């Protein structure tokens, strides 16, 4: 490979981290996968502008009430993909909250990807996606919508942040 890029997981308990992480570097999914002990990481290299990109990806528990995550988890990181459930509106709501502690703990030029996944749970959905694009573009953030489970966009989520990366 030509770069190595660490990317991080984040956002809520629930949303679809870890099967972001499978679908993309393993094109696998479960339905019934548990809370992410400790941090995991996975690699898959990519293609970007006639480079290889090893693309090492890290993801850990959205949950942070007696432990919090800290800078050592963003340390060397140059993207984070921000997942929310398009099904869930409270973790959208928290949005700002996860733009806050990359603020606090993330490098200041991180290229941050707004990802709203289970996009094939539509007919549930409670976040709009204009609304959600808007937000993304109004303060400076990529903005995609994915599904881990039927794979609907997620090589070009991977892919199109990388290439961001890349671009810088
Ligand atoms: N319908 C649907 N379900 C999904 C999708 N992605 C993940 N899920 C489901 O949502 C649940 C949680 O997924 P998971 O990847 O474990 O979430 P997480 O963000 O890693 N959770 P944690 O922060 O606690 O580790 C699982 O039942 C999983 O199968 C998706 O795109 N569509
Ligand atoms: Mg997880």
């Amino acid at each position: 490979y030509d770069y190595l890029f660490k990317v991080v997981l984040i956002g809520d308990s629930g949303v679809g981290k870890s099967n972001l992480l499978s679908r993309f570097t393993r094109n696998e999914f479960n339905l019934e996968s548990k809370s992410t002990i400790g941090v995991e990481f996975a690699t898959r290299s990519i293609q970007v502008d006639g480079k290889t990109i090893k693309a090492q990806i890290w993801d850990t528990a959205g949950q942070e009430r007696y432990r919090a995550i800290t800078s050592a988890y963003y340390r060397g990181a140059v993207g984070a993909l921000l997942v929310y459930d398009i099904a869930k509106h409270l973790t959208y709501e928290n949005v700002e909250r996860w733009l806050k502690e990359l603020r606090d703990h993330a490098d200041s030029n991180i290229v941050i990807m707004l990802v709203g996944n289970k996009s094939d749970l539509r007919h549930l959905r409670a976040v709009p996606t204009d609304e959600a694009r808007a937000f993304a573009e109004k303060n400076g953030l990529s903005f995609i919508e994915t599904s881990a489970l039927d794979s609907t966009n997620v090589e070009a989520a991977f892919q199109t942040i990388l290439t961001e990366i890349y671009r810088i």
